């Protein structure tokens, strides 16, 4: 490797810096703002494609003159102020207007455009400041906690980044050591304890602090650096909708937010340096039907915006144990609740009645304990309630039947009987189609 | 109860290119299991023997009654030990268990209610056929369960 830093004036043509590129307008980035890299006292800068030239502080320097061959408006400066930072900005929307697109290309140079003559220009080197492209994986091991009251979730998981930054190289010797390591401090931290910029990250949902373990960031001399971080982390989701429990989806979006904008750091590539969603023993309550990980833009807290990591996992509930534990009894007490109406003693079939609905009452509030005690209600708890009203009702029914039975009518009561055992089955049947309609469908 | 424990050194892929030394301690630990067997397993199979035994007074009226108590009985009971049964997301061998005896023993209440309508039609030899069929295929109902759940939960060899 070639080492490049600093330390303790001729054939400067070779050496142009001249490059190009092309750029889309759409929706907020009207406003178009580059940076470029500290110059030396001869380089004089040449656009070409309004545009204007400041420095760093946005003292204004140059701006451009419009030549119509060409299109547009051509812009030069020059200056010898040595160690100095420079900023080309440039706005499409001079008035208010529909809009919606617009195509733009620019030709830039540091000391001669002219030389190279714009063309393909393969020795043209970058002289935007280009922001460090900063590489991110994450893994889940476990989903340790699910607080469906307060729609949040407990994770535990690893998260790596990666990025270089020559700025942060070092000489090998001075510390002996190879590798320059920063234990259980993070980011931020470091990025205090030495004055140099580093990309910050955060959830972006979670409530209360994260649990980091093995944190460390260690930098390698030729300037790659990487974080490493065993989260146990309590995150918000709101978009949990828990009106379809237990047959929902939900979506777990674990969201890592850069805590600097994307003119400086921006998750460039995810990174599968371990399973993205690990497989433990055990059948556990949320299992994982799909996992995404990609990489997005936000609006930062400036008028910048910073690039953003969101996972997401497809999870669901073991369905199997809701309806073997909770639909399987159920409907075998609904059956009990039918089948009274086959002995019709008329007094058998009322103690028979009223005994199975204090069964249900009592089955009801038996696996209650899994029912979220949610302030609104679910299609478990609709059923629940369907089944408590038709065995209300089948007793009312039986009490009436039995007064019938000692009135003296006995073929009206038949009749009752056979019209319950006829309507029952439809009845529950059509409010189970009607709930799956509600509830599952939009297409149908 | 501790098992057995065992400690013992191995090495890890540590952050960088190198290992770290790890030095784990595996204790096995198992439940106190007469626990379980007296205080959730005991009562149950008394509950099952009650709903099993009313198939012998063939009443027909009195055994329905009984029938119908011993299932809020098992109701109850189910939900008194519910607060050692943990709340997991998944099924259990306990969970599946007692989802089985529940379900087995509404099907002695519906059986029950048949056998009445048939003491009530006037078809008794068709009610004592059914009595003494349910005596000889529910032991064996539960012990076909017992020993499947066995095979699924605690063999591979066999
Ligand atoms: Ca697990």
């Amino acid at each position: 490797t070639y080492t490049t830093g600093s330390f303790q004036s001729l054939e400067i043509k070779p050496e142009a810096h001249v490059q190009e590129l092309e750029i889309r307008l759409d929706k907020d980035t009207r406003y178009l703002t580059q940076h470029t890299r500290n110059l030396q006292p001869g380089d004089t800068f040449h656009a070409l494609v309004r545009l204007r030239l400041t420095d760093s502080g946005g003292k204004p320097l140059a701006f451009g003159l419009i030549d119509q061959p060409g299109e547009s408006v051509e812009l030069n400066y020059t200056c010898d102020q040595d160690i100095c930072e420079l900023v080309v900005h440039v706005d499409g929307t001079d008035g208010q207007k529909d809009s919606g697109e617009a195509v733009y290309r620019l030709l830039v140079g540091i000391n001669a455009p002219n030389l190279r003559e714009s063309g393909q220009t393969p020795v043209g080197s970058s002289v935007f400041l280009e922001s460090d492209l900063v590489t991110v994986g994450l893994a889940v091991d476990q989903i340790v906690g699910v607080d469906q009251r307060s729609e949040n979730f407990s994770v535990v998981g690893t998260l790596k980044l990666s990025w270089h930054d020559p700025k942060l190289g070092f000489s090998p010797d001075q510390c002996g050591c190879t590798v320059k390591s920063f234990e259980d401090a993070s980011i931020r931290a470091v990025a205090g304890e030495i004055n140099l910029p580093l990309p910050s990250f955060s959830f972006y949902n979670q409530q209360g602090n994260r649990w980091s373990q093995n944190q460390v960031i260690f930098v390698t001399p030729d300037g790659r650096a990487s974080y490493f971080e065993r989260f146990t982390v309590t995150l918000q989701a709101p978009d949990f909708d828990f009106l379809a429990y237990p047959f929902d989806r939900q979506k777990f979006s674990i969201k890592v937010d850069l805590a600097v904008p994307t003119n400086m750091f921006i998750f460039n590539e995810i990174e599968r340096f371990q399973q993205v969603v690990g497989d433990q023993l055990g059948e556990e309550e949320w299992v994982v039907t799909s996992y995404s990980q990609e990489i997005t833009e936000v609006p930062f807290e400036r008028g910048s915006t910073n690039s953003r990591f969101t996972t997401t996992l497809l999870v669901k509930r073991n369905l199997e144990y809701y309806i073997l534990r909770i639909f399987v009894p159920l409907f075998l007490i609904i059956s009990v609740s039918w089948v009274i109406f086959f002995l019709k003693d008329y007094g058998r079939q009322l103690e028979v009645a009223s005994g199975n609905l204090l069964v249900f009452v009592a089955f009801n509030f038996t696996i209650s304990g899994d029912l979220p005690r949610l302030g609104y209600l679910t299609v478990l708890d609709r059923f629940m309630i369907v089944s408590f009203c038709l065995t209300a009702i089948v007793v009312l029914i039986s009490v009436c039947q039995k007064r019938l039975g000692a009135v003296g009518k006995q073929a009206v009561a038949a009749q009752i009987d056979t019209w319950v055992l006829v309507i029952y089955p439809l009845v529950y049947s059509l409010y189970i189609i009607w709930v799956y309609l509600r509830f599952f469908t939009d297409h149908i």
